[PDB]
């Protein structure tokens, strides 16, 4: 059962006072338990504030989910203004938009009682409030799934836009032994704008960067399988960072 989240728009603009919709869709196979939909605002899923959370309620074998039997809640500054009309295609609607609503929003969908990095995915969408939010913010969009035969090497790419001179950090996971909501992302590799690189003990000695972003892993191990993330950051602000995941098969 692998979770994959997709977004049709990288950025959506809206005049202050108006209403906006941030598209989101997901795919989850081999699992009939209702996943938890989470919309989070921030630089990354693990460093954000809650906007909305929801999930269908298991009906029964063969019984599909019913929008009416579900948990849906908006939080904090978004309470009463944020909603998701269809949890199966969790696009977010935010009404009465304020300048402060501008920023980076994450659509995260995770299996119920998530216990594997394979059951969670997330992608971000920039909410631009006409006349207040800067445009042309970093955007990352990686392959959903790639595979490499044991013993072989693979080059994982990190396609992007408005990513010139960005710091690059790859992660694995997230894992859920300390945090169940978003999990914790484990650093895998890093390359700063000074040409200095770092690699986790799991791959140090058989990995390197190819170009400015791509991570090359040599002599693939079965324990290498899992989800990896490529994050590009051009600053400390939430609009200054983005990340996307890829499932690495064997």
């Amino acid at each position: 059962s692998i979770m994959t989240v997709r977004t049709t728009h990288t950025e959506v603009e809206v005049h202050a006072g108006g209403t906006v919709e941030l598209p989101c869709s997901y795919q989850l196979a081999n699992d009939t338990q209702p996943p938890v939909i989470s919309w989070l605002k921030g630089a990354s899923p693990d460093r954000s504030t809650k906007v909305f959370k929801g999930n269908y309620n298991w009906q029964g074998e063969g019984l599909g989910f019913v929008e009416s039997d579900s948990y849906k809640e908006s939080f904090g500054d978004f309470l009463g203004r944020a909603s998701v009309a269809n949890l199966a295609a969790p696009t977010l609607r935010l009404t009465h938009v304020h300048p402060q609503d501008g920023g980076r929003y994450w659509c995260q969908v995770a299996q119920w009682s998530i216990r594997t990095e394979f059951g969670l995915d997330a992608k971000s969408v920039v909410l631009k409030v006409t006349g207040h939010t800067p445009s042309n913010n970093v955007h990352v969009s990686t392959a959903e799934v790639v595979q490499v035969d044991e013993g072989n090497d693979i080059t994982m790419t990190c396609p992007c836009t408005d990513c010139a001179n960005a710091n690059v950090t790859w992660y694995t996971g997230p894992t859920f032994f300390e945090n169940y909501e978003t999990g914790t992302y484990q650093p895998l590799a890093n390359k700063n704008q000074f040409g200095i690189t770092w690699f986790s003990s799991e791959i140090a000695g058989r990995a390197s960067f190819s170009g400015a972003r791509n991570l090359v892993i040599r002599a693939a191990k079965i324990t290498d399988a899992g989800r990896v993330w490529c994050e590009l950051a051009t600053g400390q602000g939430e609009l200054d960072a983005d990340r996307s995941s890829t499932i690495l098969k064997v």
